């Protein structure tokens, strides 16, 4: 052995993560994931000793503004700090330049992640909503007072009161058939009665028709809702925000492509403020979770199908990649070693352990069931739970009807 | 000149910005006056220094009546105060009288701006809407018709008269109840009266399925709609009072005017009470966000459009351009600088470079963009106030009722 | 001297019109319209006789690039057939370069032109649209069947049919009574009785509903039609073609800016066909009164407004300006006229007489103003018409009615 | 000293097009299109004289069988009948080991293109539709009970036998009769029956008032069926048939794919008893289009979106794509031509002139704006197939009603 190599490395889940206890454990022992190992496989078929190492700065980098100089992993293997860079570093021209790549061994491309909408699940009395409570109160208030005038009315010396029937009780009885529609068994006769009754049923007439109306226009508005999809409403959709990573490769894909969409989303992001970019990757997505709704996040497709699997599970993907890429090894310029690094990358590929480690750590961490897939939007169809409180009004009645009449019963057993 | 001039220039946040550290920075570094500079293309050329200096007055500057003193920016030129001005200031011959102009650099014309409108109370009566005024009216004597001829038929000779129920009071009873759908107790029992009731009972599902379908459309789609829309209905103003910018050009284009429409306008400006007119952009606008009903400001489209993206969002372009008018550079009469300038300006619009002058300030900043139909708030509940009108005409009736009864009872007590 | 100068005019209306009797007149008097008068100004001016002249090849022309022969009136200018032109020659500087021209005298911009939306006039039996043909035939068996089996099932013997009063009368009133949801005297008493009226009331429950909930849709959709409006989304919009003048100064307008809305019309003024271009302004405006709705002109703001206000009155504006532009008197390169006839417009404008002429030709030719003031019929309400059908019905009944009485009246009078 | 080289190229519609005078023109001109102008650009940069010639097997053409004998297009260039390649070619390693490849001028990957649906003929129950399927049993529950108990506490001894009409059979008579707002013959004279008769009522006037609601919702803003969410439907599913196009690197790249999935459906489709492949574009074009979409076709995503332009618009695309791959130039082993061309194509990669090729040869040639709803359909009155379910249960029952009168009379017949 000649010397360990030094590797560079970079912590992001599921590529790297910090084991349970590492601060117990050797450097190399420290971390587990992806990458740990694929780095023994390396170390197993290339043959040398390695010793794992976090970047400095924590970023994968790129050119510096206007002095050329070259800052994080990037910079650790231009400058000579480290001997290979075994991490999710993606291939693009700018860096080809000036550190050699390897094969790819995996595929990617953009993606855009958001939360999820909501949980609506409706409230026990939703029923109401339409009306608003006060109108529900005058409503009842006005009730009362209908029966008691059209009782006091009703009975009075003819200068013969026992000539009908409007008593007190069915003086109650006839507002509340008429009030539903139902019609009635009695009618009252005199013209003061006959004035009450039209005014009563008028009223009626109108609060129904409105009632109805209001609630068909709610539901309409609710089937439109039509929310964002294919990444194109955002050309145009500004409620919403949204950014990248910074000093990741995404930025600078953005910021140099012309293609006149994502042209536009770069002059946004350019000139949306407040910034709107964010520096971690765990920090990013919990903006976004802070948001609820209102900032979205740009990640590569493999880390964005990692995070919508994990317990939270309160985010997912939408649309499609939007380009294609790919990861490497990478090592410096003229570095001997690299092709045989390219081989032992060549053979590991045909002895498919890249299918093999995949397999491996993504779907084992996929706890989240993936319920409420979207198989079913609703079917349009009116669900029982929205209507449920109206069958718990009228149990209740039927419920209350007894006891009223077993008392009615020992009252006339006594009586 | 010296080799070295002082350019006129006036703060309009379109076309000339204070920068930030304004305490500190100083000539042309104070601004970012792109708007000139291209044109300073020929000062680039005869290497002059240039000083964007602001204009002493503040203002668009004017030329009196009678003495035809020059104000402002107008004096400091003809007066020689100063050399050469590149502000966005109206072509017209009381000017080219006594300065020159290069070729028109842009295009614009009369606007009219007013305060954005808003939904406003529902009124108490506001449950007639769906119906209109005609078939309000016209079911009361179909009503009436119908229940007279209802009673007519019902009490041909029976072989005894008055075997049946049904007298007139009874049969307005039974066919108002009838309209309602609610339980009648009597029936007509005969040919002409079951016909009869046929059709009434016909007649009323067919309104009132129409009335709920044409509330709930109503319900779902809203629009203000603008309250005027024309020099016209200015013409014809009720109260929004209305006036040009004070010392402003298109003020002496309205005492020049002669066409009738513009004529009258004018002759309202003038017998309209003081304080119609307003001196700065500030003014105008602090003035229209006050009227929240009481009224309207003119102003150039091009800074109408460019306060239109601003914040707050709540104003608004009305109607079409009144007319066309050009904005240029100028200068005292005879200027050995301003006869080459023109060529700057010529050959910076066959470079096209104007597209680029106007989209850094209009374009850049987009800001309060497009708005559409595209998802909604929810309607929320219908609100109390939006029917408190049904409930008053119950009480009012109920209250009634008990009159009659007891005018009955006095009727009846001997 | 001065032999006969020659005056070149191309044929539009209100500038230049033909003499009803131009078939047999001579000289300028054989003309008519706004040029013509003018005219008569510059000769008062300037002394001098003159020739009408009528352009041969009957267009404004252009550069005609790739061989680059001017034609129309300006060719006539250049070449040297016409001393000096009065028409609606409007001023662009690829012409001044080649011929010069005066001070401008009247003002112009480019306007949209479309046809008015046919208003939808109400039909008399309007009100049946929502439930269809079929369905209302139908419905009248169901009744007839319904009320026949009611009434046969009632008066069989129950083992004493006078048991119960559903004769064949009284089982056609129940039925009709039952289908307008307004109750009823009586009630069926048997089991079978019993079944068919749950039967007929399940479905009218339905049918009424179906019908009121197609009757709001069918009006909501109405609401959004939102006609095209500021007409520049026809940048945007597809479904109606645009034509515009050839050889015309439009037509060079959206080649030679470069603003990406007129980019993209442009470009769609290049790719469609059948060609949305034509000859002639009076057979443009004859294919959009034909082609109803679905296509559109572009043309001066001063010829729209000559034309909408014209008895057929059946085009409108729509739309502002989108530009500023103007006329001058023209004359070829170093014509002593140039200047005399400069100061002549210049004088004329002084002295108001272009608004001296100009009040004549368009004000008195006005003859269609009916536009909606005080109220308006679009608000939101139903008209009469709406519903008219419905009160006719009902007056037929009432009408029907008495001679029913009348024939009971002559049975019963001779028994 | 002078040298000419021969170019394959295949006409693929967005990428070449024949001239319409195909009658006698040259390779050379007879060609216009994507690959063409790039091919021109790429002779551009590099000098090289050629002629453009289609390939002689019209095809990509399959693997010779045991010995991977190549096809007509990849012979040409082996066996000397042409020394480069511009078409449409699927970069892959079991190629790039037998001939050069350039470096990709486009990424792109698989998708599934499917019918467009369309709207199907309503069915005959229809009409339930919008409350929903367990509603409707508890409606069933709540009557029955509530007739019960409305008879039990009509009877249980009110002081007695006789004293109410409100037999069991009358109970239930009134429950129906009060659910359909109908004539009600009888009432409880009962405080505790008046109690049960109150509620029932209520809760009918709700389940109306919401029926009616949300059927008009319905008939607005339509947007209905999606008949597969992806290919992995498509996997679970077995009614709808699919296949690639034959002879295409989607069947190596499925023969040897590792996915479980993926390989599930190279097995099925290996085991496909019909003639899944289909040997051309045309042939999977109008396949699908006749299948009504019983059949689906996979196919390289950047000739969709260009089909879908291609009216009429009834394919789309769903899912959102399979993979990643490139497209790009190659070249025989060991000829001169190929870094001198590959370097030219690097050239155009940095310089981006690839963009102004994609937009004319696919975004200029859009054309369905439909997508987008630019026009707004008119509704239409409801058919007797929409609602006619409900006819058959009423004659059917009159039908069954006939009957019970009948067995009465011949109970009563002794
Ligand atoms: N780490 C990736 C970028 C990740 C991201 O921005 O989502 C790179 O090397 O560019
Ligand atoms: N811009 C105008 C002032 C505003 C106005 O005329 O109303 C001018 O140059 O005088
Ligand atoms: N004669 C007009 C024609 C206007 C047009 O049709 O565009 C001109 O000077 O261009
Ligand atoms: N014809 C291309 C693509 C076919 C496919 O998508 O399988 C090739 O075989 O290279």
């Amino acid at each position: 052995e000649q010397k360990t190599v030094v590797v560079t490395t970079i912590l992001e889940s599921p590529y790297v993560m910090m084991k349970k206890n590492h601060e117990m454990l050797e450097g190399n022992e420290r971390y587990e994931g992806y990458c740990v190992d694929l780095a023994a496989e390396i170390a197993k078929h290339c043959g040398f000793k390695y010793k794992l190492t976090i970047v400095g700065d924590g970023k994968y980098g790129a050119r510096d503004a206007d002095t050329k100089i070259w800052n994080g992993m990037v910079g650790e293997l231009v400058y000579g700090k480290a001997d290979i860079a075994i991490a999710p570093l993606t291939i693009t021209l700018v860096r080809e330049e000036v550190i050699d790549f390897s094969k790819p061994f995996m595929s990617l491309g953009i993606s855009i992640m958001i939360k999820k909408p909501q949980k609506s699940k409706p409230g026990v009395f939703s029923f109401l909503d339409p009306l608003a409570y006060e109108i529900w109160m005058c409503i009842v208030f006005a009730y009362i007072g209908v029966s008691v005038v059209l009782f006091l009315v009703s009975r009075f010396s003819p200068y013969s009161e026992s000539t009908n029937e409007f008593g007190i009780f069915n003086s109650l009885w006839f507002s509340l058939g008429a009030f539903m529609q139902q019609g009635c068994d009695i009618s009252p006769r005199s013209l003061s009665g006959r004035i009450v009754g039209g005014v009563w049923w008028f009223f009626t007439l109108i609060i129904i028709s409105s009632y109805t109306a209001n609630l068909a226009a709610f539901l309409t508005v609710e089937r439109m809702v039509s929310p964002i999809e294919s990444a194109e409403d955002l050309s145009k959709q500004t409620e919403i925000a949204y950014g990248t990573l910074d000093s990741g490769s995404t930025k600078e894909f953005f910021r140099r492509s012309k293609i006149a969409v994502f042209d536009k989303m770069w002059t946004y992001m350019r000139s949306a403020e407040p910034s709107v970019f964010v520096r971690t990757t765990a920090e990013g997505v919990a903006r976004v979770r802070k948001s609820k709704g209102k900032y979205a996040y740009l990640l590569e497709s493999t880390m964005n199908e990692y995070i919508e699997q994990r317990k939270p599970c309160d985010t997912m993907k939408v649309g499609g990649n939007l380009d294609s890429k790919g990861y490497g090894i990478a090592t410096p310029k003229g570095s001997s070693l690299g092709t045989p690094v390219n081989l032992a990358v060549l053979k590991l590929s045909e002895q498919g352990v890249l299918d093999k480690l995949k397999n491996k750590w993504w779907y084992d961490k996929g706890e989240c069931g993936a319920k409420d897939s979207g198989s079913k939007e609703k079917t349009s169809a009116l669900s029982l739970s929205n209507v449920a409180g109206v069958f718990y009004i009228l149990v209740g009645g039927l419920g209350l009807a007894m006891l009223v009449a077993l008392i009615e019963f020992c009252y006339k057993s006594r009586a």
